[PDB]
């Protein structure tokens, strides 16, 4: 496949079907979809199940259980790394169990990277609808090329060439950072590693959507966005 879509899933039974469906109906259909379920409850697994009949889906379920295991690593980062090691696509993109892809998302992102060989990481705009009908609508824009993506660009808004993962692993020893000190902002930490070598190029269109309507006590102290943004400003790549 041209594209490997890596989705992480953990106990969001009321949302995961809409997420998975949004990927499976894309107008660009030449992808493999990894569904990396982190040993979810029965209800979640029962919602996911019918989608496994789609021949593009690559379903992997962890054996993880209990607070020690759930807090030893940033779990979604661990599952993404496992899927990266199995991916066959030239382009890599990420999805979650409560985020929806707009219908031409893969088409538009594949076209941008196909047309601009000099761009290695692209990002689109994203929209979040707050429900209470809609009480509020937020948009995270994609207006400029940026060497400082952490906490400005979401997990679900990017696509990058597979070759980006090589540089990152060479410097840092892994792709995403499994350290549990980056549990809350794992996407920012991976973008932080990418920003050591590449800027993020914008695609100014809203191509992903979010709807908002003992574990915590065992994680270590969470590192924050300001720390990541200040280290990239100090690194001065742009
Ligand atoms: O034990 C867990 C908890 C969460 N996640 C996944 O990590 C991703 C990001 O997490 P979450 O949605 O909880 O965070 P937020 O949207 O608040 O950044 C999602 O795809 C979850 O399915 C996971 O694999 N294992
Ligand atoms: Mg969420
Ligand atoms: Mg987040």
């Amino acid at each position: 496949p041209k594209v490997s879509v890596i989705m992480t899933s953990y106990n969001k039974s009321d949302y995961v079907a809409k997420s998975i469906s949004s990927i499976l109906s894309q107008t660009f259909s030449d992808f493999e979809l990894f569904i990396m379920d982190d040993n979810s409850n029965e209800e979640t697994l029962n919602v996911i199940r019918p989608f496994l009949n789609d021949n593009r889906v690559r379903f992997y379920q962890s054996d993880i259980s209990g607070v020690k295991e759930r807090t030893e690593k940033t779990r979604y980062a661990a599952l993404i790394n496992q899927a990266i090691e199995m991916a066959e696509g030239e382009y890599i993109t990420y999805a979650t169990d409560d985020n929806i892809y707009m219908p031409d998302r893969l088409l538009k992102m594949v076209r941008e990277l196909d047309t601009h060989p000099e761009k290695a990481v692209i990002y689109s705009a994203s929209k979040t609808y707050h429900l209470n009908d809609i009480v509020k609508e937020t948009v995270r824009p994609a207006a400029q090329v940026t060497w400082n993506a952490p906490c400005a660009i979401d997990h679900c808004s990017v696509m990058h060439r597979y070759s980006v993962l090589e540089k990152v692993k060479e410097k840092f020893g892994s792709y995403w950072d499994e350290s549990p000190a980056f549990y809350r902002i794992g996407d920012a930490r991976f973008f932080w590693r990418v920003n050591h070598f590449y800027p993020f190029y914008p695609l100014d269109e809203e191509l992903d959507l979010n709807y908002i309507t003992e574990f915590v006590r065992n994680l270590p102290p969470q590192r924050n966005c300001r720390e990541l943004r200040e280290s990239l400003k100090k690194l001065g790549m742009g």
